[PDB]
């Protein structure tokens, strides 16, 4: 039922976008079908984690507060596809980083996906009192993610910024705002229960869960084999400010830091294996267990503070926290 | 006075954006000063044609309709920098088309410039009744420009689309909406005289002036020498659907079209000179004079229809039409 409606609203959104291009933007069928295929390729196929969270939050707030039900659930599905389209926009921008027409189309497709989030919001929410507030928080978080990518890209240029606090700054703006806080807030807005929740506890929860997932994501990028990860680990070669790097630099000797700096950020197969050897020989994945258990304990506590004033909202956050844990 | 205030509001806008990053987004001084230099490099230096049009329209409507004056003129300057920032966003996206960090920063800088148009609008216009309508028309035109770039990039893939009507479709969405119609509309919105103008005549004027400038721009891209153009002409090598190409294909023989198709879209110095030879030997720049005179006559007529209901607005359009003519 949740996924079956989420895909049904996708058909309704796509039909509006493509018909608007044909009827209002004077687009020929060849380019309409091309944009249909590009939309299905970049937006469909994933796990829809962010989009389904919006639907999960809106369900808990209408059942725990009738034509109002159909309106809120449909609005949540549109907001869910706004984030899914925004993630597709981010994925296209990543493909560009790594008279050529296929690059011109990739750049143009990234801008179209970003614009489609505005068009589907201006259309389905034209008669909603929260349209202006929804677009403001949406674009502010998109601005936050771009600022977060600047911290992540320039984390090794200006090892001075390889600290745990700066790691939290990167995860906060690069991941935590649009992956965890944005879907929760969009669920509160379509349910019109935005002023009925403690946003401080909610924001603090999103940062903790965002940081928890990133530490697990950094370890998998290093030790999980390529076939079991769905990609090829590249944080070592890219000299990324990962949780493993900042935790190593804090508990290593001068030679181990010297050997780390002489091997980190290189593409040689044996210099990367030397980095992994330094990670293994420091019992870092022992610190990984305790660090994650400490964060998970902080997640359980903040959910209870949020339930005293918003019970049904915390139930949907326990579901979101389960999909990460 | 017009430029002196336009640059003064730039300082006010930049100070808000950079302080917000320092105070709210936890940005260090090194990256704040970096974004200051990137902002000044991509946004300043140009002619500010689009931005100054917003100020030109707002002046004519308040004088021809007092703390209301300072509010409208300041709002027009902010809207002017919204388009100037949007143009800087488009210019950065063009540089990308033609672990490398300088490409990561370019892509990120393009997204930041686009987001800064939203942030400066959400801040200075937070208490304005037109904020939601301003953002909607702004993003819809940005979506229009991206659709226009798809028509221009794919104009030679699917010479079937090398027609005069399709040329008008490209110029309409790629150039005419955000270069001529957008600054005029933003001047009407900050002056709150949006429902007091014939938008059909206004839209038709922007398309005619946008198409007029593009034909002149296409000829200069071909015949104006590189030092007198500010760039290097590349429409022939890129196989662009220029006004010269579509006008040539309509009045050429079978061999001349065959020789055109065998030389167009190539980078050879002599194949491009063969294309220019075919353009010269067809008296195309004779058709250029008559075509531009016909468009200019249509511009003079539509201005008079618009003055019968909006006199002061037409005076600012005669000034904008003078900067193209
Ligand atoms: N001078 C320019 C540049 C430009 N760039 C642009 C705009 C929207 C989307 C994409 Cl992919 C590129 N569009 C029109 N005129
Ligand atoms: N998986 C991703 C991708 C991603 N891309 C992105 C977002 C904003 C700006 C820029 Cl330049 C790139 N950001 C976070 N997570």
């Amino acid at each position: 039922m949740p996924m079956q409606m989420f895909m049904q609203v996708y058909d309704e959104i796509q039909m509006f976008l493509l018909e608007e291009l044909e009827l209002k933007f004077d687009m020929d069928p060849n380019r309409v079908r091309y944009l249909r295929k590009m939309m299905d390729t970049t937006c469909l196929g994933g796990k829809y984690n962010r989009g389904l969270t919006v639907i999960d939050v809106a369900e808990s707030l209408l059942s725990l507060s009738g034509a109002r039900r159909k309106r809120v659930l449909h609005d949540a599905c549109v907001c869910g596809w706004m984030i899914e389209f925004l993630q597709a926009h981010y994925l296209v921008e990543d493909d560009i980083m790594d008279p050529d027409v296929t690059v011109q189309c990739a750049i143009n497709d990234g801008l179209l996906l970003k614009s489609w989030t505005h068009m589907m919001a201006m259309h389905f929410f034209a008669d909603r009192p929260f349209l202006q507030d929804l677009l403001c928080r949406f674009n502010r978080v998109d601005y936050t993610t771009a600022v977060g990518q600047l911290y992540d890209v320039t984390s090794m240029f200006d090892f001075a910024e390889f600290t745990l606090s700066n790691y939290k700054r990167i995860v906060k703006y690069k991941t935590a705002y649009y992956t965890y806080l944005l879907p929760l807030v969009m669920g509160l807005i379509v349910s019109e229960a935005l002023p009925t929740v403690d946003m401080g506890v909610t924001e603090e929860l999103a940062m903790l869960m965002g940081e928890y997932f990133q530490v697990q994501d950094d370890v998998m990028d290093c030790f999980t084999p390529p076939e079991r990860l769905g990609k090829v680990g590249t944080d070592i070669q890219d000299a990324k400010c990962s949780w493993l790097a900042v935790t190593f630099l804090a508990k290593a000797s001068s030679a181990q830091v010297a050997e780390f700096k002489a091997n980190y950020g290189s593409g040689d197969s044996e210099k990367v294996a030397t980095v992994r050897r330094l990670y293994e020989e420091a019992d870092l994945q022992g610190d990984y267990v305790a660090y994650e258990a400490a964060v998970a304990e902080q997640v359980k506590e903040l959910i209870e503070k949020l339930r005293l004033c918003s019970p049904g909202f915390a139930a949907s956050v326990e579901t979101l926290w389960g999909k990460t844990y």
